[PDB]
């Protein structure tokens, strides 16, 4: 039941055995190598990795589950908007990856 009948995808980023999905991307700020180079194990804690190019230096800042289970916009972080505005304001680039409540990586074990 791993990979629960999933025929849904988009831009899923699997790193350090953690499954992520690119939910929001502006100005094509999503640079994969940059992300995975800026990534850190402690970030897996947050279940949400926000990457902004504010101040030039790419920041990966994690947030906690903002939406309630009854929210259809699972990927929306209401406190995020004000955060981005402080750093990556109009005339900038940023991206948001969401950490999935599972990990489907077919490791052919013996």
């Amino acid at each position: 039941m791993i990979g629960m009948s999933e025929k849904r995808g988009e831009i899923m980023i699997l790193i350090q055995n953690a499954e992520f999905e690119l939910v929001h991307n502006f100005k094509d700020g999503f640079n994969e190598e940059a992300f995975k180079a800026r990534y850190s194990d402690i970030l897996n804690k947050y279940d949400y990795i926000v990457g902004d190019w504010g101040y030039g230096q790419l920041r990966l800042k994690g947030f906690f589950d903002d939406q309630n289970q009854k929210a259809t916009f699972e990927t929306k972080i209401s406190t995020l908007d004000e955060y981005i505005y402080e750093y990556c304001n109009f005339g900038c680039a940023y991206f948001v990856l969401k950490r999935i409540r599972k990990l489907e990586h077919h490791h052919h074990h013996h």
